[PDB]
């Protein structure tokens, strides 16, 4: 019950404690591992207090200040106010830390070494989606940095009683949009059709090209959500060509600087935040393997070999894994000519084994998803390939939630 | 209750009720998945239940469950159990249960193939000269002049725990290692260990990159014996590249037949220590693991130094550009040599069709996401985008500790 790690390719052993403390749980039972699904799928004021008094004993021991009088008075004033008004509120002290957290929390994070440096925008005053839209935009600008990317979060108000949800609709603050095509097949990104959908459903004129970003859809107060278009100087963007093929640039690739994760729920305390964008900078895979060879997204490893000339009548010419290497060549030369952060699957890996290395020393353990850290190339010449992880569900946390139009009272 | 998984780029889900048969542990638990965890004698009392269990599987299996032949099996296999303790398969209950141990082995991607899989019975087998003799026989057979064909050899069970047999070589075939006195290795560092165990016992090593070892043979729980397998037996491929000539002149070769030999087959109770069995080759096996693992031969730098890649900075991937083309000579020696092999694409593309197929006439199928996924190019199979339930059913293949690390030595 003090579990151990093995590194198969290092067989250095480390000692897991930090589980003990895990709260919720994994789908997982003595019968069956569920490690591999995507998705095993308000508080009362009995639940809240229990919520908050755990947040606030690991706030004050991080300041160590646990059991203090400044410690004991918190806990007794937000006590009196969940009593009171059945919720409260975070000192801006405790905010930052709790999304610091949520980030080092992330078992599906591979970029966690950088958690304790993230920029946190209190957004808990805005009212409108306008006022959502002047925030983000800030966000935007702050986080790219004209290339030079810088990690973020900005958190709308709490959740209340669920009727008066801030969300943002979009999955990514920026992301191309997704259509149907006369004959059958599927034009920019099919991963966003059904957005790209309510986005005209809802008014927005469509340039229907390959990679149009698509407009914001912000929604304050649990109202409509409006369309809000970002400003383009605000999106930067990089054209994909490969410093070996001049052919290259004519495929017509580009991709986004900047992932910003905006669909997700964030847990403090027992207290919910159903609006708070997140960003940092691309894993190269994440765009060359996944994005860009996915089946189901924009597929094109059959372009990129009929351009390599490449034998595709056998499987075992291994002509996928060639093109495959070589776009994702272009998409790291491509963001570094441009002078904008990326990070490759080799030095994020290794970053993370030495981020693991430190959690089990200083804090007793590192929750981590094998199933999401390898990267979708390349996986066991990677060192995390190597390297048995324990998998579990710390608090604060970033947790998945039902897209708004599935139920959204419209 | 039924359990649900999805593909995640075809939108198809399966529903499983197999797993309800699991019994044994898989290490998880409602508060932590150890899903990427490596590894997470009987008496009389337990026996019983066991083997009434896969008798019941058994007959269910060919249409005679509660039949005169069914419980006339199960009376036999009762007083038998209470007057000797243990019992014996019959020679179809073996076959049944060899099979179904590879059908269940949740970290098998090959197991579309499960029910062609040649037994041959050992349990008459007594000396390790007896030993040596059947698994010249597996190989000779498994090999088949580079057409491969699957086989289990099965020894005697274990008795009182004392009498094991063991084949003491992880593999059938395998590559010699040998730690230098300047700290590095000569030939295959994963095999280190058991190599010191050969020559300690009396193997005249050649010293070279590509030896392969002898066998090692445990019969009746006696101190280990060694054999060399007769060389005209053990087929080799050399690797060579389509279009590079020079990568001829890394002096690279590897077996043909994969035969893992150090595993438990557990069937209705009884052990099978000794159960060597052998498929063939998925191309990344060699091409990824054994040249590529920076523990194994590690072949990456002379690989990228010769094909004269950007090698000062990660980011050029020169990693993954010497990795590719070490697979596709990989693949390409062997199918030149007509070796039986399958690349990770054919693999995993027969492999989702076997599990849907699993999933409709059986109702699941165990899989273990981690292992089943390649260890290159991993998200353009897709097995990657398929959710897997994973669960332990019997009949199985266990692992078991190295036989030098129990054994009792006569002397
Ligand atoms: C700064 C550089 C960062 C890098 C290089 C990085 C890398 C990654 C990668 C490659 C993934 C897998 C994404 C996928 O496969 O869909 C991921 C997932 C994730 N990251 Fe990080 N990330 C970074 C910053 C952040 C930040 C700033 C946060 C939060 C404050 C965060 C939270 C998460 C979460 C919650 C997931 C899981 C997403 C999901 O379940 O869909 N990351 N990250
Ligand atoms: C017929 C062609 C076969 C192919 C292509 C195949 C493929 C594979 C591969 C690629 C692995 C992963 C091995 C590793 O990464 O170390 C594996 C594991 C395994 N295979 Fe198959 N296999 C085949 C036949 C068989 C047979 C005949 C059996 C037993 C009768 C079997 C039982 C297993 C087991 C038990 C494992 C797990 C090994 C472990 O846990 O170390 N396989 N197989
Ligand atoms: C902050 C951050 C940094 C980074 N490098 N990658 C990511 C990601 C992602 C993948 N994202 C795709 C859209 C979604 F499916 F809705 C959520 C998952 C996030
Ligand atoms: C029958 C078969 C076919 C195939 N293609 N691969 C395998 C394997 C393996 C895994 N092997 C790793 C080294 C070992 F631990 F010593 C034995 C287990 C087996
Ligand atoms: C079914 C399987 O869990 C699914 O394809 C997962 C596999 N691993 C992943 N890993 C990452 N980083 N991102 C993903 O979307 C996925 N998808
Ligand atoms: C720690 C981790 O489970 C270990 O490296 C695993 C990963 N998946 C694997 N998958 C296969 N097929 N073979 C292996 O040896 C491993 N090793
Ligand atoms: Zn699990």
């Amino acid at each position: 019950r003090f579990l151990k790690v093995k590194n198969w390719e290092t067989d250095v052993v480390l000692t897991d404690t930090l589980h003990l403390k895990s709260t919720l749980e994994t789908g997982c039972t003595e019968h069956i591992c569920m490690g591999s699904i995507m998705l095993p799928s308000v508080r009362t004021k009995d639940q809240l207090f229990p919520l908050a008094k755990e947040f606030l004993d690991q706030y004050y021991s991080s300041i160590k200040r646990f059991g203090s009088k400044a410690h004991m008075d918190r806990l007794e004033e937000v006590n009196k106010e969940i009593e009171s008004t059945s919720t409260y509120q975070l000192k801006d002290t405790e905010l930052i830390y709790g999304a610091k957290h949520a980030w080092r929390n992330a078992s599906r994070c591979v970029g966690r070494i950088q958690w304790s440096k993230l920029q946190v925008f209190d957004a808990r005053d805005c009212t409108t989606a306008h006022g959502m839209f002047n925030y983000i935009c800030n966000h935007v600008k702050y986080a790219t940095n004209k290339g030079n990317l810088r990690s973020a979060i900005t958190i709308f108000p709490q959740r209340t009683d669920g009727k008066h949800d801030f969300r943002v609709w979009n999955s990514q603050l920026i992301r191309y949009a997704g259509y149907k095509q006369p004959d059958g097949s599927t034009l920019g990104d099919p991963a966003n059709v059904q957005f790209t959908e309510i986005c005209i459903q809802q008014g927005w004129k469509a340039p229907r090209g390959r990679f149009d970003v698509l407009p914001l859809l912000l929604q304050a107060n649990g109202n409509d959500p409006e369309l809000f278009q970002i400003p383009p100087e605000l999106v930067l963007e990089v054209p994909i060509r490969h410093p070996k093929f001049d052919w290259f640039k004519d495929l017509g690739l580009k991709w986004y600087g900047l992932p910003a994760v905006s669909n997700m729920l964030l847990e403090i305390g027992g207290l919910e935040f159903s609006a708070c964008p997140f960003s940092g900078w691309y894993m190269g895979t994440e765009i060359g393997v996944r994005d860009y060879c996915d089946n189901s997204r924009y597929n094109i490893l059959e372009e990129v070999a009929k351009k390599m000339d490449l034998d595709m009548r056998k499987t075992s010419s291994l002509w996928k894994d060639q093109a495959l290497v070589e776009i994702n060549i272009a998409v790291l030369y491509s963001f570094q000519s441009d002078k904008v952060t990326i990070v490759d699957h080799h030095s994020a890996t290794e970053s993370f084994i030495k981020h693991m290395e430190n959690e089990y020393r200083c804090r007793g353990g590192c929750p981590a998803d094998w199933v999401w850290i390898v990267p979708p190339m390349s996986g066991s010449i990677t060192p995390v390939f190597h390297q048995e992880m324990l998998n579990y569900r710390l608090t604060p946390s970033f947790e998945y939630q039902p897209d708004p139009w599935n139920t959204h009272v419209w």
